[PDB]
This record gives structure tokens, C-alpha cells and sequence, in this order.
């Protein structure tokens, strides 16, 4: 058979949550479960015919079996539907759109909703198995599932924050310009919610324990370079990584309607964008930070593109030492970046942040009329991953 | 550009450890990474060719980030070799599987490792979010990560084995019928091991402890002597008027398994031997309440898909999660019983779960290589009410 | 031989995670007992024990007791243990040094008691020391564990304070008088003399509630009409008479006699009745023969059941008012109350003084002092 | 000043840790041994005053332990009772209590002795649990260790105290295996000739269901050379080992106290009266040698000398502790731990010092012996001594 091409027939996520703040106490699911119906909604498909959910979620503790099968029941699709859950860390969100978009291209499937999602303020504590045959004698441990399963590195055992170290040395990322990007990505940001930038992209939560929590809430609106500049470093004394010019620990969900494009045309839908090309690249564990490197290049191959082709991109900000070094390596041009802001303004729910840039990418070159788009991360574990993307 | 054919290089398992048991200080993802580097070895293929890595894995809590990448990196491939971890339940190890020769198909790949891997004794327990932001004032619980993120139904909030006593009282399966077929299984299973039908498709582990050290190559779980009277003689598991039982129910259990897969016009190329052709595969929903009948959407869409009838295929693994959903499956289809499950099934060898699916795989594959056997069908049930099913060919 | 107070002191009461939630019991202690032997004036190094109530022991380490005294500054000759008696057992540990000193076995002794509710612990089962294995276990808040819940119902003090209210109305009457009294007691400067400040300087109680608002909602009983959850200390340093007589010490009260009554664990808050019928008949007297009552007011409901079974002229109860409005840490209540009986027949110049409380699983004890 | 008598002494057998009394709450082991004292000494149930218990790892218990005790062994809801907490003193500072208040006067019939379930001991959240971790891991802290084995003054292992003791004193690793393994020997021998049935009363165990009536920590089969192969167990470096200390334990013991004219009275059969006892202080690091300041004390207060007494328990925390404290006191040696001590009984630590008591008064039957000495270590530096005259 031909490969078919894969379409965006809708993009939306909730605004994302600060640690402990306005999503605490709604379930990663139950955000996923927001952005899958209004996905649908936003489409104009039938609902009948979602073949398959893909979700991303990286914390997986105690959210019980298979939190996309949840999420999707939560959402109002049939029990027919089936799903899964993907973890490739803080890349499981685009990976999820990717494999949505290899299944239509397969002629596996003509519609699936595809995204992430993730409570990091709700994620628990772990009590290791020697709980479960006996601690017997002498003192344990109850474990952070937020820096066991998501923030530390599993091959090193120190927090991503040190592979943050480690390519700012590699780099020569100095604080002080991990501090300028910092502020930056804060300005953008600002500007784009006061603008109402991101009013399309953004479906409301109502959140009931009541109110409706619609607006990004991580970005530090008074930021200054000076309070920047005052900061402690986080994970090393002698560092220069710090809570202001890092991304936090947050909440949210994004997910897409994905289709083949003759069926999406066939049902009387407009496509958004074509999905043009994505790729997975590996790096040392001590330098995932510059996995989008890789990643990025095997795309843009994979696309016949270059990357001066590309008129807008999101590149994750995970850290900015890391964003900046894959700035610098690829050769980004800065004013094409992040352009309404980025993690280290609005969050990084990691099971949810690749599906989530992806949605602002595409609004953004709505909003700009731009024609090519390219999404990336770097994923713990020494990872990235990347999409490119075609409006309209 | 054109839609590619996708083969199985090599198929490999650990044998299946009991709760507690051989492989209870053996990490999940050390499994897997023994899978993985024994189905390269098995493959021949340059292990520099490897693309990707993609594993299920269930009890995912507290094994760090990415499991699949550190059973990957584990195994000794190269840094630059990708991977991700798959959760579907009980079909994650297929659907890993079905993953790789899809991205095969549509030519986003040549060559991947795809399987899983699962230790059901090493899961954690949980203290819930109440913990972080602050218990204040009142008692909390503390939660058993198999129940919760494995056995436990997230709709109904009943175990798995309630579901299968669900399907049991739907499709008329006795307490008789499903200690049967428990037998039945315990006596192919006896059968196959002691006679070495697994010695081909098993990499042994070995296990180094304090108190000892040894190499664990035989599936432990089966009940030799197992009799129809002791059988019948065991107080219902789930229910106490029910007739799902320790006896016709799988277990909780310990392993791994993987596969290489490939494009075929690279497996020929690299002057390898292609073992069976990934003919089709597909998935399949149905009510949480009965999960159990999850395989029969599966099968009958993957057949579809192959443009085949049921009555193709000549060999046929349907996962033994209970009995009772074993036997429902088999009439609602009209399974030729003598064509399933040839060297036993769950029931006697365990259900580790993130893994069975591609175990199953496995064994299906080896006993087709063995009896000279042209198509055959692996499907199982999935908690939260799915299925999965895929048919390979020699 | 006959038993004298010499000298009498508490911390102020915090409030859950109030003022004291940072200061260990354990610290809370020392403060007292080294404040008691200051007050008292005696020789240190002539102290022969110390007793100590602490309920909620969980995770304090070795006989809290003994290191209260030790971070007091006694030699590390003075012996020392930890007595549980629930609510009882700072008056238990009064008790127990009256009749160490009684029997000639003792001449000095420090005693009373210390708790610290906000820095209690939770706990995992023994199942997870002998492991889980397969089903969900419990985490165990140790307040409610080991001091608020009862160990034969499996229900709070409060309902038990239900059925007390149920045998013998919707309380807030009493709890405002409480409130009321306790303000004006502190406003006017009533507890300067009994409280010694801790430096985290907390001197005043903060649980009560100005303004107050009663008439919300009930575990009826109510947040309002029920005592709190507190953190605090108390200490007393007991003496034979004879002996603080030859030290050039002053006597403040003698001890009369003590009892302890046990009672159906579901009205456990009836106690005091037959504590304090067994403690008067042993002293020789009638209830009416005492002028100022100390009588815990664990809830108003069992406060008022108790007065109303005994007959307590409520104008000589509680008069500085009680624990709705001051709080109840409770291992050390037991000697706090008797700290403020002593120090309010001494404003008052008052001659006989009973101090009871009732103690979760069906118990009381009482004590009858003499200025 | 009343005179104060034993009426009835008795305890459970000893279970090792995760052994047989594992399933048996500390709660359900001292009701069986207040039941035991009970019927032993055949007094009328309903004339018992009180009840005091000694137990050490209270946390998650429930409310005043001695108390749910006293219930569960059916005494009426008007008998009162109190936990007493002394670390390893409990048990028997609990039967100085009831003596000291039968003394006074205060009291006529009281059932005291200890209680300790180790192996049923929890785990702990700290307050972090009750205000939130937020981020970042936490500590689950074993109760034994918190609340029981640790110094609460020096951070360290009581195993340490004894390392302590070892080097002040000049006892070797030599020294401290051959006290273990005569030990070992008389407790062995003891069991074999059924020198503890008469103290000892049987735990009914239901889960398979069993009797549990004999002592199972002593490690009959114990050699010179197996204890001379184990490791240090507390400093990489030291002489203390798991075969000459004291184990982790689980049992109960209890004792019928009276004051002696009642009981005559009553007509009932005293057995010995209490003649004297007392606690003492030492420092913290040195804790293994309480027992010298509580013995002179107890001594002289029942104007006695050493060489009067005729039988002594003295526990056997650990073998360094308890060979520096004979060293210290001039012990005959002869005298001591007749039918062996806790380095092959065990150390349920709340009841041991009820435990010994007991040891030692049907010691003291079985050899017509006069004059009695039981006294233990405490952990925080004490010791706790009382001495006895049968009958
Ligand atoms: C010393 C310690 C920590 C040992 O406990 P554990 O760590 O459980 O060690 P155990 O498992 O009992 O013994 C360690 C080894 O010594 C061995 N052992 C002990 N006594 C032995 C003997 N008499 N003959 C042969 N072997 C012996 C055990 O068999 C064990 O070997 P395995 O691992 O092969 O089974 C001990 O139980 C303890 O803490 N005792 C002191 C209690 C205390 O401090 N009480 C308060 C006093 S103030
Ligand atoms: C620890 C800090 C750096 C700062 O958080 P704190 O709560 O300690 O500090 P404040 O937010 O209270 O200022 C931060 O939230 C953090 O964890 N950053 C890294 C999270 C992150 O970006 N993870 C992706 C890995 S690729
Ligand atoms: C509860 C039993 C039946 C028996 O385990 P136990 O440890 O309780 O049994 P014993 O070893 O005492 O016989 C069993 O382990 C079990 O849960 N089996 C089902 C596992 C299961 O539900 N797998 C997923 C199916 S879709």
C-alpha cells in the first residue's frame, strides 16, 4: 500500500498549573480527560470514529491501569476505543502524536486523539519493596515519585538540574546568560497572555473542591534581572542552575485530533497543519539536555527541509543552559523561538509538555501566518525528540 | 513511499519466576535488559543497526525514568539507540511489538528490539498525594502497586479476578469446566518442560544473592500433581460465592521477553534468517466489567485485517489470565482447543504482566518452528476492558 | 511521712501547631522541671527522681522522662521514668511521687508532665517490618492511635463525650463561661505567677478564643464546646515535709490523698466520680469540705455530666477557667491543672483543693491538696 | 510502712524475633500472664487494686497499653492501671511501684510485670508526614531502634554503650563469647530438665495452630567456634557481636503483689516478700553498668552485703556489659543467671525486668535458696535493682 498523509484537525491543552496550585486537585486523567473531549470538540469529528487515544504521563504511580484507557473512558468515548500510555519522559507527549501520526500513515488507523498529561503535584511517596517482603531491622526510606520516576537520572542518580550543569560547562553557558534567556522567556510570556495569545489554544477547567482556572500561572510576572541575579543555585552550591532560570514542577494536559487527510476531507473537517516529519535522537544521559540536537537533524532529513526553512520553532526549556546550548549547537535564530514564551515561563508537566508545545507551535503560526513548524525536547535519560510540522 | 514488510529475527524469554520467588531480587528492567542483549545475539544482527528499543512495562512506579531506555542502555547498546516504555496492562509486551513493525512498515525504522518485561515481586507500596501536601490530621493508607496499577479495575474498583467471575455467570463457565481446562493446562505445561520444548526460546538469568548464587532457566510455577479433587477442593479467590480460584487462575509473576524485528529486504540483505512475517495485528475495547472477552474484538479485526479465518490458523496462544475469560473467548470464537496454548499456558506459567504479551509471542513462534506450522494468532485480555491480537506466518 | 508542693509551673499552652509546635515535649519538660527546682529553691543535686507523664511517646526516643531531666540540667545520677496514663498521667506522676515520698523511699522528687500533640508522628503497621506482601495497609496518625481514639471501641473521645451527653443539650453555655473566665483570669495577670516563658518568649496561652459567642457544626459536641489538641509542660517539686522544712524550704501545699477509679471505657468521661468519691473518703472529707475545684473539661459534655452526678457548686469550679478555652496537652493536663488548683487557692486563700480528670479507656484520678 | 509479698509469678516463654509470639500483641501477651497471676494465686479476681505494666515500644499500641491489658485479661472495668516506661527497667520498676504502694498503704492486691511485642513494632512518618514532605524524600524510621535500642543522648547503638563498656573494663571479644556460651550451656540445660515449666504459662497460637510454651532464642548447638566466627555487629571494628548480646524479643511476665497480712488473711501462700529496691544513674554511654549504683542502693537498703545473697539475675544485655558489672560488684559467678540469661533467653525489652524477677523466684524454689538479687541495665544510663526474700 501507499503511506498516507497525516493531518492536525484540532490542538488544545489547559493552561498549566503551578506546583501545588489551581489543577493540585485534579487527577492527571481527569486533565486528560479535558483535553480529549475538547479535542473532539474543537474537530467537529464524530466522535464514533476515534480508532485509537495515545497518551503521554510519565509519573504513573498508583493512577491505576493505564491512565490513557482512563482518561479516554473519563472523556466520553465508547468503551470500544482503545488506548495506551506512552513514557519516553519529558518527550512522551510529542511521541505520542508521533506514533498517532505513524498509525494513520500505516493505514492502521483515520482518527486518533493524541497527547499528555500530568499532575506533578499530585504525583506520591514511595515506600520501596522491602516494604512489601519486610523491612525487618533498620530505618528506610520513602521515596519522591516526582525525582525517582521523573527528575532523576536513572543512569547517574543526580537530577537532571546537574545535566544542566554539565552542558553549561560543556558549552560555556555562563549564568549570566541563563538568566538573560530566563527573563526573556518570563517577558514573552506576559506579553502573549496579556495579548490573549493563548486564548484559543487554552480550554477552561472548572475547578470544583470553585472557580475556572484558564490562565497559565507559573510565569513570575515581576520578574527582574536583578531578583534573577540574586538567586541560590538549586542542585549545586557551585552552580549556576537556579529556580529562576529553570522550568518548575507543574500540571497540565494537551492533546490533538489526528487524521488521515482524505478521511478528515471526506468528512467535511478542515485540517490545521500536515504532519511532515518527526524523529527520536539519543545522547549521553549527562548531556540529554542537548538531545533535540539529533533529533532535530534526523527531521529535518527526514523532511528534506534545513532548518533555515523553518519559520517558527518551540524548543522546550527545560533549563536554560540546555535550551541554549541547542541553540547555539543548531544555530537557531533566537526571534523564531518560543516566540509567545516558554517552560521556564509557563511549566513543563513533563507527560504533557511535548504535546503541549506542539499545540502553542501550531497556534502560533495561525496567529503569525507562518508555513513550517518545528517542535523539540530533550528527554531525561539522554533523549530528544522532534516534529515538524506544515499549516495549513 | 511504499508500505514495508516487517519479520521476527529472534524471540527470547526469561523463564517466568513465582511471586517471591527465583527472580524476586532481580529488577524488571535487568530482565529486560537480558532479553534484549540475548535476542540481539540470537538475531546475528550488528547490534550498531539497532533504531529502537520499545518495551512494556506495567508496575512502572519507582523503577526511574524511561525503564525501556535503562533496560536498553543496560544490554550495552549504543547511547544513541532511542527507546520508550509501553503500558497497555496485560497487552503491553504485544503492543510493543505491534509498535515496531508498524514503524517498520511505514519505514520510520529498519530494526528494533521490542518486548517486556515485568517483576510483580519488586512492585512498591504508596502513600498517596496526602502525604505531600500534608496528612494534618487523620489516618491515610497505604497502597500495593500490583493492585493498584495492575489488578485493581479503575472503573468498577474490583479486582480482575471479579471481572472473570463476571464473564464466567455471562457464558455459562462452571467451577467445573474452569477447573478442567485448569488441569489441562498444568498437564501440557508439565509435559513441555520436562520434555525441553523451552529450552530453545529461554536465556537463562543469573541470580547473585548473599545467602546464594545460581542460574534459573525453568519456568517454577506450574503445580506438578495437580489433581481434579485438589483442585476442586480450593476456596474461591475473589468472590466468596464465585468460582474463579488460586487453582484456575494465573499468577503473579517475575520475567521478561523480546523479539528482533525487522524490514525484511534488510534481514535479507544482512544475510539473516527471517522466522516468521508480522502478518497482522490489532486491538480491541470492550466493558472493563467483562475485560476477559477483550481478546474476541482483537482477533477478529487482526483477522480481518490478514484476510483470514479464523479456521487459518493453525496454532493459537490466548492468554490463561482466568480460566473462565479463557473459555468464554474460546466459545464465543470457536477456538479448536487442540490448537491452543500446545505447550500450556499462564495458568500453569504465569502472568508477568507488561511481559506476557510478547511472551506469548515467544512461545507461539517456537512451537510453530517446532510442529512445522504455517499461521499463528497470540491474543490476550487487558484490564480496563481491551484486547490485543496479532497473527505471524512462517 | 507526709508529702509537701513546694513550688508549682507550667508553660503556657500552645495551640496546635501553635507557638510550641517546634519545641519538643521532651524540651517543653526540661523547661518545667528546671523551672520547678528554681522556684522551689531546693539543692539540685538533691533531687532523687523525676516523674514524668507523656502519652504519645511514639518516635521520642529512650524514656522521655529521663531525658527531660537530663536537658535540665540533673546529674546523670537522678533516675527517672515516663509514666502513661492517657489524660491521667501528668496527676498519675504527683501522685506516684507523694507515695514514693509516703513510703520513705524518696525525700525530693520532680514530677508532672509534658506533651507535644503537633510533633506527633504517623505510623506504618507491623505488617510493613514483616512485609505487606499483596493487599493495602494503613497509615496510623499516632493523636488518634495513641491518645484520642479508644482502644476498646475504635471511636474518638468525642463520642464518647456523646454518650455521656446522651445519658445524663447542645454545652455551648459552659464552654462560653470557660472562655469568659479565662480571659479575664489572663488579662488581669492570674497566670503570671504559674506560667514560666519558653523561648522558642511564648507566655500566654493562645488557645482561647476572644469574642467568642457557638451555636458550629458537630464527630452536640463541637470544636467549640470541646477542649483542642495542644502542645505544653507542667512540673511540681514534692517534697517530705520534714526534709523541705530542715532545707529552709517553703511548704505550699500538702498533698491529702489521690485515687484513681476505673469506669465503663464508653463513659470514660464520667472518671472522676469514682476517683473523687475514693480520694475524699481516704482524705476523711465531703465534697463540700473543698473550696476550688479543678475539674478538666475534656468536652462540656462530660464536664457538666460529671458536676451534675457529683454536685459541684459550679462557682468554686475551674475559676481562672478551663481546658475548652486554655487547651489540653494531654499528658501533661493532668499536672497543669493541679498547678493552676495550687496557684488559685493561694490568690484566694482558700484551704482545700481536688483536682480530677478523666482519662480515655474508662478511667479517673483525682487528688485533694491542702493550702 | 506496710511489709509487701509475692503471691504468684509468671511469664511466657521468650519468642525470637519474627518467631513464635510474632502474631501475639504485646497487649494480648500481657493479658495472658495477668490472667496467669491471677489464677495462680488463687486470689478472688475481684480484690485486685490495680495493674501496672511495663512496655517500652508503646507507639501505635492504642491508649495506656497496661490498661487494655487488664481488660483483655477480664478484670472488671473499675480495676485501674498505668504503663510504666523505664526502657529495659520497665517490667520490674513496675513490681517496685506495687510494692511501694502496698507500703504505703494505698493499695492491698496489685498485678504488675511487663510486656514487650518487638517483633510487632512499627514504622515511623515523622511530623513531616503530618505538615507534607512537599518535595523531595523523607526517612522511615524503625521504633525499635527509635525508641528502644537507640541512645537518645548519643545518637548511637545501646550495642555501642556496650563497646563502650568493653574497652573501660578490658573485656575482649575472648571474654565476651565464653560468657555467651556458658550462657547458652545453662539455659540449655535448664530447658532440658524442665526448670521452666513452673514459670513459664503456654501462649495458645492461631493463624496452623500451636502451643508455644518453651524458650526458643537459646541456640542449643552453640560452639566455641560459630560464636568465634560471627562479625561485629555495631562497629566494623569492635567485640560485640549477635552471638554474645542479647536478642530482639517478644514475651510477658507478670506477679501478683500483696500486702502480707492481707493475703494471710485471704488464705493464700506468700512467697516471698520484697525486702528492698532501687534505681540508680550512670552516664549514658556507659548505661551496661546501671546495675552497680541500683544494687549497692537496694543492698543497703535491706541492710545487707553482697555475699548475703544467694541467687542473682542479673541480665545479660550484653555479654561486655554484663561481665564488666560482675567484675565491678565481685559477683560469684556461681550465683548468677543459674538457668542462663538473655544472651540465650532473649530481651523483650518492657517485660524483661518482670521477666528475671520471675527467673528468679522459682530459681530460688527449685534450690531452696533465701535471699534473691534481680537487677538490669536501662538504656539512658540507669539501672533498676530489688532484692527478695523467699517465702
Ligand atoms: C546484635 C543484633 C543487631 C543482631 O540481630 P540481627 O541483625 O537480626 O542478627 P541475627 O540475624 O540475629 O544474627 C546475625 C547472624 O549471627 C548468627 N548467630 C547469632 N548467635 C549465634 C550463635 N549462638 N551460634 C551461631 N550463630 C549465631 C545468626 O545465625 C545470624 O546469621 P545468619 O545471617 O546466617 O542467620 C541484636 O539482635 C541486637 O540488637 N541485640 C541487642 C538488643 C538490645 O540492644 N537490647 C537492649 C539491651 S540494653
Ligand atoms: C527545584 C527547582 C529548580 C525549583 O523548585 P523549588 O520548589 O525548590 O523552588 P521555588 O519554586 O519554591 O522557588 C525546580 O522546580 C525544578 O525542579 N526544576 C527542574 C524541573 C524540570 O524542569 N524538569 C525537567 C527535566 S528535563
Ligand atoms: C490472588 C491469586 C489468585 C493467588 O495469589 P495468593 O498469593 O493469594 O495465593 P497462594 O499462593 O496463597 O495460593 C493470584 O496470585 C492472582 O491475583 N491471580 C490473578 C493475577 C491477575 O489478575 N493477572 C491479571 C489478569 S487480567
Amino acid at each position: 500500500a501507499s503511506m498516507k498523509n497525516c493531518v492536525i484537525v484540532s490542538a488544545v491543552r489547559t493552561a498549566i498549573g503551578s506546583f501545588n496550585g489551581s489543577l493540585a486537585s485534579t487527577s492527571a486523567i481527569d486533565l486528560g480527560a479535558t483535553v480529549i473531549k475538547a479535542a473532539i470538540e474543537r474537530a467537529k469529528i464524530d466522535s464514533q470514529h476515534v480508532d485509537e487515544v495515545i497518551m503521554g504521563n510519565v509519573l504513573q504511580a498508583g493512577l491505576g491501569q493505564n491512565p490513557a484507557r482512563q482518561a479516554l473512558l473519563k472523556s466520553g468515548l465508547a468503551e470500544t476505543v482503545c488506548g495506551f500510555t506512552v513514557n519516553k519522559v519529558c518527550g512522551s507527549g510529542l511521541k505520542s502524536v508521533a506514533l498517532a501520526a505513524q498509525a494513520i500513515q500505516a493505514g492502521q488507523a483515520q482518527s486518533i486523539v493524541a497527547g499528555g498529561m500530568e499532575n506533578m503535584s499530585l504525583a506520591p511517596y514511595l515506600l520501596d519493596a522491602k516494604a512489601r517482603s519486610g523491612y525487618r531491622l533498620g530505618d528506610g526510606q520513602v521515596y519522591d515519585v516526582i525525582l525517582r520516576d521523573g527528575l532523576m537520572c536513572a543512569t547517574h542518580g543526580y537530577h537532571m538540574g546537574i545535566t544542566a550543569e554539565n552542558v553549561a560547562k560543556e558549552y560555556g553557558i555562563t549564568r549570566e546568560m541563563q538568566d538573560e534567556l530566563a527573563l526573556h522567556s518570563q517577558r514573552k510570556a506576559a506579553a502573549a497572555i496579556e495579548s490573549g495569545a493563548f486564548t484559543a489554544e487554552i480550554v477552561p477547567v472548572n475547578v470544583v473542591t470553585t472557580f475556572v482556572f484558564s490562565q497559565d500561572e507559573f510565569p513570575k510576572a515581576n520578574s527582574t534581572a536583578e531578583a534573577l541575579g540574586a538567586l541560590r543555585p538549586a542542585f549545586d552550591k557551585a552552580g549556576t542552575v537556579t529556580a529562576g532560570n529553570a522550568s518548575g514542577i507543574n500540571d497540565g494536559a494537551a492533546a490533538l485530533v489526528i487524521m488521515e487527510e482524505s478521511a478528515a476531507l471526506a468528512a467535511g473537517l478542515t485540517p490545521l497543519a500536515r504532519i511532515k516529519s518527526y524523529a527520536s535522537g539519543g545522547v549521553p544521559p549527562a548531556l540529554m539536555g542537548m538531545g533535540p540536537v539529533p533529533a532535530t537533524q534526523k527531521a529535518l532529513q527526514l523532511a528534506g527541509l534545513q532548518l533555515a526553512d523553518i519559520d517558527l520553532i518551540e524548543a522546550n526549556e527545560a533549563f536554560a543552559a540546555q535550551f541554549l546550548a541547542v541553540g547555539k549547537n543548531l544555530g537557531f535564530d533566537s526571534e523564531k523561538v518560543n516566540v509567545n514564551g516558554g517552560a521556564i515561563a509557563l511549566g513543563h508537566p513533563i507527560g504533557a509538555s511535548g504535546a503541549r508545545i506542539l499545540v502553542t507551535l501550531l497556534h502560533a503560526m495561525q496567529a503569525r501566518d507562518k508555513t513550517l513548524g518545528l517542535a523539540t525536547l530533550c528527554i531525561g535519560g539522554g533523549q530528544g525528540i522532534a516534529m515538524v510540522i506544515e499549516r495549513l
